[PDB]
């Protein structure tokens, strides 16, 4: 039930802090129990609302947030933007069918649909069911089971999805696009601080490809420098792009230009 999911949630107490306390406060506000802007720190405002919420619902009202209190929240909260408000595309593997969807997602998350379109194209050529033969990567944005799970717990409620144990919703274009835009948001947010420029699609693809941390260093690590040197895990993971046909390491600029070209093939 919702009890099993609340069962694996972290048991929270006044004094804790982190993504969990953040998910908690969101749910409390989304339940009608105002705690304020979620900050990730379980203080007094949060404690008093938890207690009341527990009393209003006949739960052990001691301020401790366990299985039962979590399940109740997952049960009462009202999703600000249910993913069903995003329309399904009329067809699969179609860029034109995906357009209206990405427009709705842009209105919902703020991320430009041209960008969402480019990514869904490079990742799955618009097949929202495609499942990589070399990994978990599934759907339009080819989400791995790990990253998907993380994305659900941290943004899911916002769209009416608390858990996807199977990771099966990665095949649904609506939720994948929403989650995809949230991922892009985190990344463009990490990159812009260190960049006298608005992150480009290529910049964001690098973050999508090598991780936000990896890309951050890369996007600012000497043009004519040997990439494989600074990015060993990345270089060993994609030798085809980090090394020339003869085995020698390419320069940073060469890796970038190579990537920017892969992206270019999927724009407009
Ligand atoms: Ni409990």
């Amino acid at each position: 039930h919702h009890h099993h999911h609340g069962s694996i949630m972290k048991v929270l107490r006044k004094g804790d802090r982190g993504d969990e306390v953040c998910q908690l406060q969101t749910l409390l506000n989304l339940c009608g129990y105002d705690v304020g802007k979620p900050d990730g720190i379980f203080g007094n405002n949060t404690f008093n609302q938890v207690v009341k919420f527990q009393k209003d619902n006949c739960l052990d009202s001691d301020g401790i947030v366990g299985k039962n209190t979590w399940a109740e929240l997952f049960s009462k909260y009202s999703p600000p933007i249910p993913y069903k408000t995003i329309p399904m595309p009329t067809a699969n593997k179609s860029r034109a069918a995906a357009t209206p969807v990405m427009n709705a997602v842009e209105n919902a998350t703020g991320v430009r649909s041209q960008l969402l379109l480019t990514f869904a194209s490079i990742e799955s050529a618009f097949d929202y069911e495609i499942k990589a033969k070399t990994s978990s990567a599934t759907g339009w944005f080819q989400f791995l089971t790990g990253t998907w799970k993380t994305m659900i717990e941290n943004y899911g409620m916002k769209y009416g999805v608390l858990t996807d144990p199977t990771g099966a919703l990665r095949k649904d274009p609506r939720i994948s696009a929403l989650m995809g835009a949230e991922l892009i948001k985190e990344n463009m947010n990490i990159l812009r601080p260190v960049l006298k420029r608005e992150p480009t699609d290529t910049d964001l693809y690098l973050a999508h490809f090598f991780g936000p941390g990896a890309a951050r260093r890369f996007l600012t690590t000497g043009q004519n420098e040997l990439a494989a040197t600074h990015f060993p895990k990345e270089a060993q993971a994609n030798p085809s792009i980090f090394y020339n046909k003869d085995g020698s390491p390419k320069t940073i600029q060469e890796v970038y230009n190579l990537m920017d070209g892969k992206v270019a093939a999927h724009r407009k």
